[PDB]
């Protein structure tokens, strides 16, 4: 019911660091200016400004946090499954190990993203009814090696001060 292929892993840029959904040419951001927790999270076009809400780091324990909020990526529902929706939450504390944290994230040098321990399990967007994609949510999607030519299965990095 599930297989990885993906047993090596890359490490996310240092630094601030943009994740831009080539379908859409926009990056990952909170709901929409949501510093509460729980908020889900949805591209948007990039700003010129406040942006810190659509930079992520990279820390060392394997977790992109967002420069803003300071919450990192997690799920919604606490347990990963497919079609999982992602909506940020408080970081984990040292109590949890970095192999048994759901926060974890792998990156091939393909630019895909995965989970470090669901390798099965990428970041993906799904259409909407309006096809607003100003708001387009990230979820869980399984890996689809079928159509790895669509740009919503590629996911491009852009650094600050291009």
């Amino acid at each position: 019911m599930a297989a990885a292929m993906f047993e090596k892993s890359e490490k996310f840029p240092e630094g601030w660091f943009f994740i831009k959904n080539n379908s859409n040419g926009y990056v990952l951001m909170v709901d929409n200016e949501s510093q509460e927790s729980g908020s889900p999270i949805v591209l948007a076009t990039l700003r010129t400004k406040d942006y810190a809400s659509q930079l992520w780091r990279h820390d060392p324990s394997g977790y992109l946090v967002n420069k803003k909020s300071g919450q990192v990526m997690d799920i919604a529902k606490g347990t990963p499954k497919a079609g999982v929706d992602i909506v940020q939450q408080t970081q984990a504390g040292s109590n949890v190990k970095d192999d048994l944290n759901f926060q974890k994230f792998g990156l091939s040098p393909y630019g895909h993203i995965y989970l470090a321990n669901k390798p099965s399990l990428i970041l993906g967007i799904k259409e909407s009814f309006f096809a607003r994609r100003e708001g387009l949510h990230v979820h869980l999607q399984l890996v689809d090696k079928r159509h790895l030519d669509r740009k919503e299965q590629r996911w491009d990095f852009v650094l600050p001060v291009v």
